[PDB]
């Protein structure tokens, strides 16, 4: 039934500075640091990422630049201010034999959406409805990813869920 899992990453774009509209503010130079070291972790420890889903705003734009991930690109308004919903409608639209996306956007969205994947991947897994799984997610500063895992194709991913590997905190 699995033929293999597929990899997500959720991001939430670095520190960012100020600016006289939002959507140009750009990354901090810590934000930028704490980008590169993001970048810098995903490159050593996953797979190639193969398709980025990124809000057109300045800092996530800038945030993926810093990673160094040299990957397909879809930017998407909708990503900058969309819901869960939104962001797993892009992220169904990706080419289907992409193994690992991605998405570099906003709180609070990005964590929501791992959290409703998280609780999803439960459910069908007839999990302990008590169970903590997702709590990991609760700390959710600006250039933190969680990496999960899913058998689902990506289009059915609102539906299959994912389950969390890891949250990896921004460590400048």
């Amino acid at each position: 039934d699995p033929a293999g899992a597929r990899t997500l990453v959720l991001m939430r774009h670095a520190a960012a500075g100020s600016a006289v509209r939002d959507h140009d503010r750009p990354l901090t130079p810590d934000g930028v640091r704490a980008a590169t070291a993001a970048g810098q972790w995903l490159r050593g420890h996953l797979p190639a990422v193969d398709v980025v889903v990124c809000s057109t705003a300045a800092r996530t734009r800038q945030t993926l630049a810093a990673t160094g991930i040299s990957a397909q690109v879809r930017y998407r308004d909708e990503l900058y201010g969309g819901g869960v919903d939104e962001i797993l409608a892009e992220v169904a639209a990706v080419p289907a034999d992409a193994s690992t996306v991605l998405v570099v956007g906003h709180a609070p969205t990005i964590p929501a959406t791992g959290w409703e994947l998280v609780r999803q991947s439960l459910l069908n897994r007839d999990a302990d409805p008590s169970s903590g799984a997702g709590d990991e997610l609760r700390h959710f500063a600006a250039g933190t990813f969680a990496v999960l895992s899913t058998t689902g194709a990506w289009a059915d991913l609102a539906q299959a869920g994912a389950e969390l590997q890891l949250v990896q905190h921004p460590v400048a």
